[PDB]
């Protein structure tokens, strides 16, 4: 089940993206640089509307730390 929206399913292909090509899951001035976000207060809102879909897990604490729970 991959039911999400345009911007929301590029910010989750940030995720393995960065992992994948580097090896660190990424920050809200990270997603920001690619997609084109004017500060990460906007960045962060499809960052958390994933997280409430339950696609993937944030750590309390880290700046980068998201494990993704859907895909892999």
């Amino acid at each position: 089940m991959k039911a999400l929206t345009a911007r929301q399913q590029e910010v989750f292909d940030l995720i393995r993206d960065h992992i994948s090509q580097t090896g660190m899951p990424p920050t809200r001035a990270e997603i920001a640089q690619r997609l084109g976000f004017r500060s990460p207060n906007a960045a962060e809102e499809h960052l958390k509307a994933l997280a409430r879909k339950g696609v993937i897990e944030i750590v309390s604490g880290a700046s980068r730390g998201i494990r993704l729970l859907q895909e892999e």
